[PDB]
């Protein structure tokens, strides 16, 4: 088939207000998430078009699973911040992993770590080992490899675990990733005194996000003033606009252009002036 990939961000705080949960998670298939988790309710939760698939996972015990994971990576971020002695000081820890296949074999996969933004810890599962970037790393990447069972579990994890959670959601999930919802176009315009009077082109409802609008000068493509464009995971649509400024005399008629693989041939919305 395709490329599917699953991925999850974990984001720890050391220092964070009342209504800022210290730890949240959330997790990827692909451009969707389809869950989450934070420390205050410490419930995993699904989301947008998975928030009425039933059978994919057992929310309860994940819940379980994440509470694991939290005491364990907030105790890392713990101890990072021990050791530059900031014990009491607004600090971030940010873990990414994941796996990925294509064709129904495994493509790929990543386990890394952010300290403030810096690039702290990550794992190489093909030696196998973590790889320090911070000076800190190397005290981390000390007891994380303690034993040499840790090393082969990591390992086992992307190469095993990941790619067969991936393979089973999706038996519940190919339909919502493999959609091919064509977009809606809407030309709009805005003119102030003294100022180039700009259309504005929006493309709408569509999945997926790879798609292509721009505007034609009489025949030629325009550069455009301003370009922007954003998905709605709760809804699984995408939305993207492009607006150019016409000079006051030009003449010359101006259409929208909209390519999209779920359209078999481009749309054209032309603008009437
Ligand atoms: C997923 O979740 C999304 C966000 O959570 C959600 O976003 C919303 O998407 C809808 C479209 O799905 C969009 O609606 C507006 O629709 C305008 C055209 O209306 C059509 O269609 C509606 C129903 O779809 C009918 O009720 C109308 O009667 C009308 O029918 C048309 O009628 C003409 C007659 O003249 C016929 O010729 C047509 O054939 C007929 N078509 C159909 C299909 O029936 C559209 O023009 C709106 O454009 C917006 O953007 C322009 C440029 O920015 C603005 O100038 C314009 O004013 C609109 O702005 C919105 O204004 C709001 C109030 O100020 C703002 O809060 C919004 O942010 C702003 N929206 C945008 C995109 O800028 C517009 O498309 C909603 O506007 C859009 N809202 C948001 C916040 O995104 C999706 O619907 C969800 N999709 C799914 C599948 O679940
Ligand atoms: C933390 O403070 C101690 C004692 O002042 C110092 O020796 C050490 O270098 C500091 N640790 C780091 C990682 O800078
Ligand atoms: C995906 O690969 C696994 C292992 O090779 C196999 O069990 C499964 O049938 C494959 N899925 C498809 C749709 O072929």
């Amino acid at each position: 088939d395709g490329r599917y990939s699953l991925t999850y961000i974990y984001t720890g705080l050391s220092k964070h207000v009342e209504d800022v949960p210290a730890f949240q998670a959330l997790g990827s298939l692909n451009d969707l998430q389809f869950f989450r988790y934070n420390s205050k309710d410490r419930k995993s939760q699904p989301m947008g078009l998975w928030r009425q698939v039933e059978g994919m996972e057992d929310w309860k015990q994940d819940s379980q699973l994440q509470k694991a994971r939290e005491d364990i990576f907030m105790e890392t971020l713990k101890d990072i911040v021990e050791y530059y002695n900031d014990s009491n000081g607004s600090h971030v820890l940010q873990g990414r992993f994941g796996c990925e296949i294509e064709n129904n074999r495994s493509s790929g996969a990543f386990w890394k770590y952010y300290y403030d933004g810096k690039d702290y810890i990550e794992f190489n599962k093909e030696i196998p080992a973590w790889v320090p970037f911070d000076p800190a790393a190397q005290i981390t990447k000390q007891k994380w490899e303690a034993e040499p069972v840790y090393v082969q579990r990591a390992k086992a994890y992307l190469e095993e675990e990941c790619p067969a959670t991936l393979r089973k959601y999706l038996k519940y999930s190919k339909n919502i990733l493999d959609r091919q919802d064509p977009p809606s176009v809407v030309v709009t315009s805005h003119q102030a005194p003294g100022e180039k009077k700009k259309l504005k082109c929006l493309a709408y409802d569509f999945y997926p996000g790879k798609i292509d609008v721009h505007w034609t000068r009489a025949g030629e493509v325009q550069e455009p003033e301003l370009r922007g464009d954003v998905l709605h995971n709760g809804n699984g649509t995408y939305q993207s606009w492009v607006v150019v400024a016409v000079p006051p005399q030009d003449t010359a008629p101006y259409s929208c252009h909209v390519q999209h693989s779920s359209l078999a041939q481009p749309l054209v919305v032309p603008w009437e002036a």
